């Protein structure tokens, strides 16, 4: 397992330091199953997706974390000091849950290190494959020759590869249609203008970056054709959670017709809840917003407010691009029917 | 002439370096009408309201820049100078053209340079007892214990002083209503976070500043009673054209029955033009994107686009806050009748 976002050494996993993008192109080394948790709490490595596989990851090192004492209760802890990183995207639980599970029907194995290392790899192996097929299935629904607005970074910084959203537009690009993305830098980390803009140009993907206050009237100019995003967490009400400002571009989208379009996979579906006001919003803290890459911009002692995502209802959605096909309303009856 | 935005020394005009607040303080001294228009076109100054006092003292030293040739052709290149700084916010020509006019009448004066500041002083002093009309008007349409989101910097910053959204905040507060603000860090120049926020901190007032992409969803989730914002140029239609997401904080108010405001004076209304598509829309350089305050955020060589102004359709607007009333639908008639 080898990409730009992570590697597995093994006995460690490299991570591309994402908060140093796209200038500084370093990665950091996690031995610990507690320097993975922090690694992702820092938002290091991100994005749904990869958060998950990494996740996976630093499960694995956990067992070589193992000293003393209960091996299910240590185990138990490991999973629990991961999970508590970050709320919102529910890959992360996915991912934790998927390995624990081998873990019990393991734990007695002796060869229990190479068999949980086999499946994070078995995992990291299929995201991959999930989004290039998320990919072909979003491209059927973008025109030749369009533009299309993006939000955050649902590609391959996002992902173990290739990623979900910028996934359906490389795959459109590969099929031989002329294509440009007007990306939002998205604020306050700046995923936009750092991580999309990046792995976008070193593709050879016409780009665009905007604030976020444009895509609004550029909507309304009638220079962009579709908005094509990822999503964090997908409930089976077809609401989705993803990146703070998502809500407002699905707005603006209904206001000047344009299709609105959330491509992510499966594993982003939450099974256990019906609607979006059930999904954990992530709170960071303040300095992401009084500050911009390093240097503070509002003054000191501000009062702030940092949500990390919002939730866009199910009806502001025309489609939920999946690895298993394109999903339409009724939303919860069909999602219901991809799951089983 | 002394403010927190600008003093007049008689032979120069001192403006606030607002292009490097909130942190520094220091004041830049224009001496030639040239030097104004630089500080025009840098932002240095700026603020609709602004703008214009501050292109009418340009237009003073203008005469005191002259030398020789005649004198009318000279008055009238300074004058074009001043006006092809920025193109949007119509106060500047209006400005412009009230000075122009006192000029041709007073040519032949012996005290020209007496009369052509005196008008100026005139027009500073107007300004901000118009802007104390515009606060007191929109008082009554705030609600004590409210919570108001505002976009860019419509305050004691972007005018003489005391402002014009946030004056309408400064006056209900002032009646003694429990009030806190909202405040758009309005990228990419953020006005907000530098300035709006800066100024109602040293003003006492409840401010929390906030990324673009929040409003939206701090919108849907309740917590904004209503949204007043200023504006550059207002159409005899009603639309109105303001700091570039203005537009789509409109839309997201409507979709969450939100009453939205417009608090201008009227030497913002364009008495020329009947739409807001008649609105000319500066688009300024790259830099501001890609870079954040100072420091490069996005790839090299990335294309961006630099819209300064959106325009929202008068029949997003709740009301137009002026010094002479709360104008309401049907705005072209009623704005008719405010200017006759
Ligand atoms: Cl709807
Ligand atoms: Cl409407």
């Amino acid at each position: 397992l080898k990409t730009k976002t992570m590697e597995w050494s093994g006995n460690s996993l490299k991570l591309l330091d994402q908060r140093k993008l796209p200038f500084i192109e370093e990665y950091v080394e996690c031995k610990t199953h507690e320097e993975v948790a922090h690694a992702i709490k820092e938002m290091i490595v991100r994005g749904a997706p990869a958060i998950g596989v990494a996740a996976a990851f630093g499960y694995v090192l956990g067992l070589r974390d193992y000293k003393t004492g209960s091996l299910t209760d240590w185990m138990k802890q490991v999973k629990e000091t991961l999970a508590r990183t970050r709320p919102t995207a529910v890959n992360l639980f996915w991912a934790l849950n998927r390995m624990e599970k081998v873990f019990f029907e393991n734990a007695d194995r002796e060869n229990l290190f190479e068999i949980l290392e086999n499946e994070a790899l078995k995992m990291a192996y299929e995201d991959i494959e999930v989004n290039k097929a998320i990919g072909k299935n979003g491209a059927q629904l973008i025109k030749d020759g369009s533009t299309i607005l993006t939000h955050c970074n649902a590609g391959a910084l996002a992902t173990v590869d290739y990623g979900t959203a910028l996934g359906v537009i490389r795959a459109a690009v590969e099929s031989g249609k002329r294509i440009r993305v007007f990306a939002d830098e998205t604020r306050p980390y700046l995923q936009g203008a750092r991580l999309t803009a990046w792995e976008l140009m070193k593709d050879g993907i016409e780009v665009y970056v905007i604030t976020d206050n444009m895509a609004g009237w550029l909507m309304k100019r009638g220079l962009i054709d579709a908005v094509v995003v990822g999503a964090d967490r997908i409930a089976l009400n077809g609401d989705t959670a993803n990146k703070i400002g998502t809500y407002s571009l699905a707005v603006l989208a209904k206001r000047n017709n344009i299709p609105f379009y959330v491509a992510a996979p499966v594993s982003t579906i939450d099974p256990t809840i019906r609607s979006g006001e059930e999904i954990p919003i992530e709170e960071r803290r303040p300095e992401e917003v009084t500050h911009c890459g390093g240097n503070r911009i509002a003054p000191e002692g501000v009062k702030v407010l940092n949500p990390a995502f919002d939730v866009t209802e199910n009806t502001l959605i025309t489609a939920i691009i999946t690895e298993k096909g394109v999903i339409r309303p009724p939303f919860e009856e069909n999602i219901k029917k991809i799951l089983e």
